[PDB]
């Protein structure tokens, strides 16, 4: 399958038995702003789902499906990959909805739809947007779309900002001279520690922060699901141009995500930015290999290129420079196996 | 083809040798203060076991275990490690210049081939409750290299359980999954998925330490002789016949252990009980779903079943009984998915 | 027949009035101080609503309120007690030189027969939540005995509901029904009942008093006013509620109190119950959902706190919530005849 | 009915009101000296159960029952007239036992059963053993039982004791003496003390003691449920002749019960003195309205009396007199109504 050629096996055997767990479908629904914005975004634009068919991709427990039933969707076929599908067609049954959703078992790549629909739902998104590779499914999805279909969420929004942050890139060198000692209970550890400090800055760093660590308006980057293709996610090249704001040394670059449900009635926007109340996305933080001094006024310009691979992640290459003095640095990370601070 | 792929799931093996190719988890191990510093004593001080004599350490990591064996006097040691650890372990023995003592062998131990037979093992395949992660297997398995008379450093491993009350443990838990019973979560009845929502997380070993005042009984001990034992000693049986020393709520069972380096010189041993300074295992909680009431002077009597499994880790089954009333728990977990509190 | 026994099982009216019987009930009530020096002070400082008038006392117990009509002035009191308290009240009306003036009846005040039309009626009819024991119905019963001019002391009452957190009542009602989910009690499975458990241990209100800080929202207001009430109109009470979210967390259920108003011609005297002021022997009533809801400061939660009268003297309670913007309800059935004092 | 006829309606519906409660089941059965003695006396004697019939009188949830089916019992007749019958059924279903344990809702006075049984389990013991008049019920069941059948338990045993306790005496008439006050807001209550006093003493006083309270050693009244008919149990004349071991002042007379389980295998007992762990039964007092001042040496002679009433209690009747002296005092007390004063 499409899903099959893109991931490696014993990437998506631990994918799914994460998502098979009732913990995590769990912690993802005590997200109140993350459900409630989903709720909102169905309900007040009921007309866009009374007597519609209806794609839930990766439906996990089904809470999306039961959104669109309660705003009057006349079927709802429900995909899920892990083995949380059982649990979906539960819950189906015992809400009595068995004439109006049928859980699919499968990857959407995979299974068989027999009709077109009206619109899809789905909660694709990952850290940064794109982690799991989730967002080509979903776009995949569309091959079973009517034409002038929608897709709920509509658009995704990654946004991209320079930070300050003296104490986090301090703390990488603190952990990594551990090694940097002669007699580590007789040893000479020291050989070991640039070793050491690649490997911590290769991680992005997933935590939240004060928004006065920011130093210039962030830059925008609008994935249309409506419009985009699957292949438009393999190789995503995001240039930046920095206002700087405040004057002060750059460390890295910051991400948040939004996303926007377009609907007959009304927007609805879900947003994991740090001005907004936190959710389970947090923000990630990508630290530049050195920093970069810049005054306010100066312009921070450069690229950030994701790159896909097979561990249904991005290896994520950063490259800034201060236009006014010359100055410039970069890093390369892995982005399926962020730090974790919070 | 090998005895580990045999018995190992791919995508489990990925995941394990990537973990263990991460220096800051090897910082982690190290920093283990009692862990390194018990290591170094038992090697040391059994320095006669070390002198001149042929050595192999069995996931050797960043190579501490066999610069030890070093300091004592080995002659020659062969450091084998299947993560790419390996390649910075050959850095620090070149940077040490021990490069004529310390040999690494980059692979699996049930994959490699050794120039000779050694006169001493050295290993940490210490997982939680002892037995988590399989790597015991490997131990024993690495004997097919050890001379008739050779020895074992760990030489023995007990495993300790014991009864312990704590219902503010046993609500935190069932309270998460109270979360499954609610009859209008955002207008959807979750309650027919609450039977599975208890069984997941009461499936989970609870990872942290706890005052030993909770403790209902003398623990019982579970002793496994590494110079004795096979690898294929995969399924593990431990009766149990606890006499109650409290009254009380008995919410589960109580799991550590302790292992011995039984030296020519002296025996050292490495504990993780509850009574101990704290280590980076630290001691490990089963709960019953249903917590038994027993008074002092009951006897709490069963079994404890652990079978290995392919991901490298093992399903726990525990049966408790209070003999004087026939109060009985029986109970399902699954090491490899602990909630580390 | 009477239209006490016809609302009534005898069972019932046998307990509640043998339970009125005793003494040390009695001076229970008497030693509220907040409830008898309100009383008092409603009294004595409208004395001139009781000068020279004839008024009833509707369950007079000890006459402890006779004499205050008494104290104001009344010219002739009619103190009415189906208990066996109305021999001890006898007592006391010849121990204080009141004989002229108190007229104790024994029996039913919906089956006596009364000398005279009065001008005023005073009682303590309330019950926990108000209305628990029915006794109000009696109250209004009693107007069939009232001049047209006259008036009611007290003369409206006011119940407040509002929702509240607190994590640790609901799991200790909810740890008492944890009892029935044992798979091996003895060597028996008691699993089967665990559903029936919690039904009953959530059925019952809890009777206590709670720092004011675990209230969600502000309090809505039902009035009852018994100058106009009929009996009728309380065999069914419908209280519907809309309430503004104050702050974020677990709903766990809403917690009840009542104020009286004692309206007089010189001035209006208060009886509160709340939990901002001292406590009184009715404390405050909490009803439990058996699930909590969750809501965000700025939420509406809405719904209707229904009260059914029963024959044991008492209300069959369904409580229905709902978070107005997420569609998260709870309905929750609460025997009031048999709380929980957990005082 | 038998049942009927000795029973005013009004106290039989509140008796099984209250026991149809899960809450007041799980109160009995997590009495673990109680539930673990009677799990015990039944296993260790398994011959008396073994492929035989049983009725259990007053099933509740049906825990003793599930010991008689632990035992090997072919068949057991579980008898219940409360609304927990119904529960008990459901646990006889979740427990894969309807091939041998057959619920029957009903009074045991009332019910049929299809066949004689060998042997009959209950646990009809109330306060001072004879409170609720369960004990006839149980007696009453002999009706269905094969000669040379068995009775678990097979005798009680009620002791009764003087016992000195100067502050439990006092308090009486601390607590009457709110009556004693000529303007209680205006009321002069003293012409009630009196009655007040007479009220409180009436209560038999439910809790526990220290055992060095007690002024001689115990007398003991046998009832035999093997021999014994209801009729039996409506006089119960128990005399007593205490050889005071020291000397003070008496202030009443303490009770406590133990019944023993006759079986074939062993005798097993259940003793709730207040020489051993407390049970929910806790023991018993009744005050002397006036204390006697005895000497050890000195002989406390009387007589206790109970008379059963239709409020499924007993009347009691003390008198006592230190025969050296010819001091006497005497009490009436009502054994429905007593005051639990445990903490
Ligand atoms: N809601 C969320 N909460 C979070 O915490 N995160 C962050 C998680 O970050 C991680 C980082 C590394 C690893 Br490794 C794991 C997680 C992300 C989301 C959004 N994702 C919704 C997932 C649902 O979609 C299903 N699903 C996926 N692909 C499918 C397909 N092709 N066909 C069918 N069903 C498919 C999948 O099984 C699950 O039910
Ligand atoms: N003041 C209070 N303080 C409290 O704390 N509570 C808490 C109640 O707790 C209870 C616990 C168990 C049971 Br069961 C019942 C209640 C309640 C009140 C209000 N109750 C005053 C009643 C007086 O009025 C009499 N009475 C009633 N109906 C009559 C009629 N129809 N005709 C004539 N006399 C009638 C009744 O005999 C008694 O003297
Ligand atoms: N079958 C096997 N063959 C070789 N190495 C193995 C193995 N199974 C596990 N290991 C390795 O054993 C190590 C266990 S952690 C112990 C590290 C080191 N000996 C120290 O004490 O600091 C890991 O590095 C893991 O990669
Ligand atoms: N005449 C009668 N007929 C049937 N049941 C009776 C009865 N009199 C009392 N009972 C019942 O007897 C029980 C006594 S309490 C004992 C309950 C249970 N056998 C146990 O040991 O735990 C109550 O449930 C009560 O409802």
């Amino acid at each position: 399958s499409v899903f099959s050629e893109r991931t490696e096996e014993s990437s998506a055997v631990q994918y799914f038995q994460f998502y098979g767990y009732l913990s995590q479908q769990q912690n993802m629904m005590q997200d109140y702003v993350r459900t409630g914005t989903y709720q909102r975004a169905i309900l007040q634009n009921h007309t866009d789902f009374k007597d519609k068919i209806v794609l839930d991709v990766g439906c996990g427990s089904g809470i999306l499906s039961f959104f669109a039933a309660q705003a009057g969707a006349r079927k709802i076929y429900a995909v899920e990959a892990s083995t949380m599908a059982q649990h979906a067609e539960v819950l189906v049954k015992s809400n009595n909805l068995t004439d109006r959703i049928v859980v699919i078992p499968g990857k959407v790549e995979e299974v068989s739809l027999p009709e077109q629909v009206d619109i899809i739902i789905s909660e694709p998104m990952g850290y940064m947007l794109f982690n799991e590779r989730m967002l080509e499914s979903y776009l995949h999805a569309k091959k079973y779309l009517k034409p002038s279909g929608n897709m709920f969420p509509t658009i995704g929004d990654v946004h991209l900002a320079p930070f300050t942050d003296e104490q986090l890139y301090m703390e990488q060198f603190t952990k990594a001279n551990f090694w940097y000692q002669p007699s580590f209970h007789g040893v000479d550890l020291s050989a070991l520690r640039g070793a050491a400090v690649d490997e911590y800055f290769r991680q992005p760093v997933v935590d939240t922060f004060d928004i006065r660590i920011l130093m210039a308006k962030s830059v925008k980057y609008t994935v249309n699901f409506l419009e985009a293709k699957e292949g438009d996610l393999h190789r995503i090249e995001i240039p930046f141009k920095f206002h700087m704001l405040h004057s002060g040394l750059v460390h890295g670059l910051a991400f948040w995500f939004d996303v926007a449900f377009i609907g007959s009635i009304m927007t609805v926007w879900l947003s994991t930015a740090p001005t907004e109340p936190l959710t389970h996305w947090y923000q990630v933080r990508c630290l530049f290999q050195s920093p970069l001094f810049a005054k306010a006024g100066d312009t921070l310009s450069g690229t950030c290129l994701l790159i896909a691979n097979k561990r249904q992640s991005y290896d994520i290459s950063i490259v800034a420079q201060v236009d006014q003095t010359g100055s410039k640095s970069s890093n390369l990370l892995d982005l399926k196996n962020p730090f974790f601070r919070y």
